[PDB]
DNA sequence: TCAGGTAAGCAGTCCGCG
DNA sequence: GCGGACTGCTTAC
């Protein structure tokens, strides 16, 4: 076995590791780690060590870390450039691991844990932790087990021993329904009081240490409550137990508004599950309670009870206990699903850094950027001081408001990365500057072409093209693996297609799902099989490939998000290689590529059709063209097609055979152009849309920028067995707007697409009729909720107060005095809804926590004042009227001539 | 909402617009 | 009532 790390930690001179030795056991040291740094040198004095710019550097080797820190100190005093790795634990992991890592995820301690707290004076403050600790369930994934530490005596009730048995039972036989498949994963321990449970989660935690530490709301609630609740009753060192080095650190977390606390344990690397999700799930939800995600996850019911959660335990101890339990489960499922720590431990490992440093782009590619430069005895700068600065970013199209019948897109490969690339745009290779025509001069290819030595962007800036800079050569690995993810992804989909296909005809059998790897195209020999299996065995292959599809996103649009943080990077002011010539070098060639591309798209189609100065190319966002087909369906005839597949066809051809070596002549001409190092522009045809041939539906519409609908048929080269949606922009993606009314929203598109102005009417007016029955959080609007504070003038909204604050205000005012009642937390999400004028409130508006139903102190008030009216004003019919004007249709039949009763 | 970036939409407040 | 200046929030990329 390669040896590789589980955490780092400089405390003083001493680098804290913990790791895998070389037979697969966890081992921890401690080593006086001498850490090198560098100042530049006169070229007298013969060196292997040089800064990025290829200037001569000393090494300077320090007796420990607090001198080379004395030393960055004292190099600031005098005005000079200190060279290095400045944060040494970065450097350690170069020095000791320096080859590709190579992890054994099953020598790994990953540990998913919940606490519950019962407190009967409102929400639990983790940093005064003044009520006992009376569940734990901590999951070890060596061990596979999930323990449970349940605390029998309280002084807020003491209750009877939990039972494994009512707890697998049927919730409709009066148990919990603790899935079946961890029953005999649960290792129960009753304690009789909360001193010898603490004591013994420390001596747990002491033999099972964790190494990835997760859950949900771990790092805001569960350590420091844990950590406080334990330093309240022993003391502080009792509670450092926590920590492997037994060292901790309370961190202030600021943001705008704006600060809270948290606990740092030395030798832990703690992923808060609900951080990763917002992170890679690219998903924004009303809510991010677990019940919420989980139900939007995995399709599992919530958990439900009887009462408040703080007379839970009391009323309910064995549900209180079980639901602890599949708190924790419910986690591990997300992770089995979306695969987020797998991903964590990949990005980790490979840019070698501590693992909890994915959350930082940064951090992450100053740790490849640095392991690639010292692999050539190639020194990094110190990072500077620089003031925040505003700069220009992509082109976005003004397209005309309209339906588009048939639509064809096409969208830039990793467009950022791949400028970073072909321009060959790095720190580095700065060759110089030329002078800038306006981009108008470059896009219609008339300016002075910028060198005939240097590779160009139209900001100014040139480039070196003897070789690839460190920037396009690490960005480029990221990307190769991206691509490969991508792969995955996509032959996924393409087989979960052809299991779709055959669910239309499944064989009455009884039968197994084939043992295949869904991430490689189905064969002719599995298609045969395929079509031979029964619906049962279908829907779990369908499953399979859904899984596998979802892995395989993960994987690759998260490094997708990592090589274009790079190119964000670029203008961080906290980035080691922030500079805006760079960063804009990148964004100003992006637009000139667009609208260069628009340009030729529009030219090549103008001379196929035989047509002049007509625009072919509607819509267009940073990266992507949207092309109007009509002119080339019409060209063969709409009544020519066998059916919508016919002419699906015609057009993925047409992309494929004519406008792609178009569009590759095209890029190749703008490459030559700015005399770049490689060209890379490759745009792909995307999506291939339009109506269901012989229907009235209109295909598509756009109502602005960033707004539009499309039916698309194909998808990248997936074939769908029925149309799909893609609409962006609209109020149906929009997380504030209410579920219900995304619901029918996302139909009367439908129907406008597909189906036409008639189907659309007959949808409205029943709508219309229904909607007063839906639940009201289905049509409560959802919003985040800052700044509640400043617009408080105890306790009326004072000026300028936002729509959803003054809900906030109304519903503190409501729940006045009640230490029980649910709080809105700052920063978080609240539902809103309209009061009808002279309720009982006061006020126009109430909003209470999102993902939550309204505390029964005032829902059945909150239910008899709800402005229905405006409700359905606000968030329904504006939107609607804002697509059907676009698309030039009538949501509700307007009067004919022919209205003599007989149509 | 600690944690790469910019562009741009819509809701709402305030208040002008004879 | 519509829209402009402005804040707040949320999306596309
Ligand atoms: N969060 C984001 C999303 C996009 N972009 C920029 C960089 C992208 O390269 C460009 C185009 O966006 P795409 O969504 O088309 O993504 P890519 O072109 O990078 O990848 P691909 O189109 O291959 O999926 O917009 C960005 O800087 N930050
Ligand atoms: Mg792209
Ligand atoms: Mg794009």
């Amino acid at each position: 076995m390669k040896e590789f790390y589980l955490t780092v930690e400089q405390i003083g001179d001493s680098i804290f590791e913990r790791y895998i030795d070389s037979n697969g056991r966890e081992r921890t040291r401690e080593v006086e780690y001498k850490p090198s740094l560098f100042a530049h040198c006169p070229e007298s004095q013969a060196t292997k060590y040089f800064d990025i710019y290829g200037k001569p550097c000393t090494r300077k080797l320090f007796a420990n870390m607090r001198d080379a820190s004395q030393w960055i100190k004292r190099m600031e005093d005098i005005g000079l450039e200190a060279l290095g790795m400045d944060d040494f634990k970065l450097a350690y992991l170069s020095d000791t691991y320096n080859y590709e890592i190579k992890y054994d995820h099953t020598k790994i301690r990953v540990a998913n844990f919940d606490i519950e707290v019962t407190s009967p004076d409102g929400f639990p403050e983790p940093s005064q932790a003044k009520h006992p600790i009376d569940a734990i369930t901590h999951y070890d994934s060596i061990d596979d087990r999930f323990y449970v530490f349940d605390l029998l005596n309280s002084p807020y009730g003491n209750v009877e021993e939990w039972s494994i048995e009512i707890a697998a039972k049927l919730q409709e036989q009066g148990g919990d329904e603790v899935p079946s498949e961890i029953i005999d994963k649960i290792i129960y321990m009753p304690f009789d009081n909360e001193k010898e449970l603490l004591m013994e989660y420390l001596n747990f935690w002491q033999q099972k240490t964790p190494v990835i530490l997760t859950g949900w709301n771990v790092e805001s609630f569960a350590i420091p409550y844990v950590y406080n609740r334990i330093k309240n009753i022993f003391g502080e060192s009792t509670a450092k137990r926590l920590s492997p080095h037994r060292k901790t650190r309370v961190k202030v977390i600021e943001n705008m508004y704006g600060s809270r606390e948290i606990i740092t344990l030395f030798g832990i690397s703690v992923l808060d599950y609900i951080d990763l999700y917002k992170k890679f799930s690219f998903t924004n939800q009303p809510s991010y309670s677990l019940d919420y995600i989980s139900e939007f996850e995995l399709n599992v019911g919530k958990l439900k009870y009887d009462g408040p959660i703080s007379k839970l335990r009391e009323s309910n101890h064995q549900r209180y206990i079980s639901y602890n339990i599949i708190a924790v489960y419910r986690v591990l499922q997300i992770d089995a699903k979306r695969q987020f720590i797998n991903l964590s431990l990949d990005m980790g490992y490979y840019a070698k850094i501590q693992i909890q440093s994915v959350f930082s782009p940064i951090k992450t590619w100053d740790a490849i950027i640095f392991n690639s430069l010292k692999e050539q005895n190639k020194v990094i700068p110190q990072g500077r001081s620089h003031p925040v600065q505003p700069y220009p970013g992509a082109f976005v199209k003004e397209p005309i408001p309209n339906r588009y019948k048939y639509v064809m897109s096409f969208d830039l490969t990793s467009l950022y990365p791949s400028i970073i690339r072909q321009v060959n745009i790095s720190p580095e290779t700065i060759a110089g500057t030329f002078k800038v025509a306006p981009l108008h001069d470059y896009i219609n290819a008339v300016a002075e072409r910028p060198s005939d030595v240097y590779s160009c962007s139209p900001n100014g800036m040139m480039y070196y093209k003897d070789r690839d800079g460190v920037v396009p050569t690490e960005i480029t690995k990221v990307f190769n693996q991206r691509k490969e993810h991508k792969g995955y992804m996509l032959a996924a989909q393409r087989n979960g297609e052809i299991i779709k296909e055959a669910l239309h005809n499944p064989n009455l059998s009884v039968d197994e799902p084939l043992d295949v790897d869904y991430r490689f195209d189905f064969s002719d020999e599995i298609k045969e099989k395929i079509k031979k299996l029964s619906a049962k065995s279908l829907n779990e292959m369908l499953f399979r490939a859904q899984r596998t599809e979802v892995a395989g996103m993960t994987a690759q649009i998260n490094r997708k998000a990592l090589i274009n943080g790079l190119a964000g990077a670029l203008g961080n002011v906290w980035f080691r290689y922030y500079d805006l010539r760079n960063a804009t070098a990148i964004t100003t060639f992006g637009q000139m590529a667009l609208q260069w591309i628009e340009r030729k798209v529009n030219e090549y189609l103008n001379e196929v059709c035989g047509t002049e100065g007509e625009a072919f190319v509607l819509y267009g966002d940073t990266d992507s063209i949207y092309v109007s087909a009509d002119k080339i369906i019409d060209k063969v005839g709409e009544s020519k097609f066998r059916d919508t597949n016919h002419w699906v066809d015609f057009l993925d051809k047409f992309a494929r055979e004519r406008m792609e070596p178009a569009i590759d002549r095209g890029f190749r001409e703008m490459c030559e152009y700015m005399n770049n190092k490689q060209h890379l522009m490759f745009m792909d045809r995307e999506a291939i849309a339009g109506p269901p041939l012989g229907s009235k539906g209109i295909g598509g519409f756009w109502t602005g920028k960033k707004r539009y609908a499309l039916n698309v048929w194909d998808m990248e080269g997936t074939r769908y067995a029925e149309p799909k949606l893609k609409i962006m922009g609209l109020e149906t993606q929009k997380s504030s707007t209410p579920k219900a009314v995304q619901k029918a929203l996302k139909e009367c598109i439908r129907r406008m697409l597909q189906e036409g102005e008639e189907s659309l009417q007959e949808y409205f007016k029943e709508f219309e009729k229904e909607f007063r029955q839906l639940n009201y959080i289905s049509i409560a609007s959802v919003s985040s909720a800052n700044n509640i504070a400043k617009y408080d003038v105890g306790g009326f909204p004072g000026p300028k107060c936002p729509f959803h604050i003054r809900g906030i205000l109304t519903y503190n005012r409501a729940i006045k005095g009640n230490i029980d009642a649910p709080q809105v937390v700052e920063g978080e999400k609240v539902y809103v809804l309209p009061l009808r004028e002279g309720n009982p409130f006061g006020d126009k508006c109430i909003a209470w926590p999102s993902g939550t139903e309204i505390t029964d102190l005032i829902k059945d008030d909150v239910l008899h004042w709800m402005d229905y009216t405006v409700l359905l004003e606000k968030t329904f019919i504006k939107p609607l009227e804002g697509f059907t004007s676009a698309a030039k249709l009538d949501y509700e039949k307007k009067a004919s001539l022919f209205d003599m009763f007989a149509f």
